[PDB]
This record gives C-alpha cells, structure tokens and sequence, in this order.
C-alpha cells in the first residue's frame, strides 16, 4: 500500500518502483493518483 507519491518526484523517475511520479510519468505512463497532489507539475498547455 505504502507506494504513494511523496517526494518521490525530485529525484528524478523511479522506474524501479510500483508506483512513480516524475515530469517523465507522462513519459512512460506510469504515475499515481497523488502524482498531481504532491508534486503539482503545472501542466499549462496540457496536451
């Protein structure tokens, strides 16, 4: 359970994890739900 975004998003992608959380999580598609929470990426123009 214990695999939540934290401040898991400064050190760069862990793509070691079950759950990451970097600018690159868009990247590999591989972000969590607090993703946005805790890191708040600021996704201006979106897409």
């Amino acid at each position: 359970d214990q695999e939540s975004c934290k401040g898991r998003c400064t050190e760069g992608f862990n793509v070691d994890k079950k759950c990451q959380c970097d600018e690159l999580c868009s990247y590999y598609q591989s972000c969590c739900t607090d993703y946005t929470a805790e890191c708040k990426p600021q996704v201006t123009r979106g897409d």
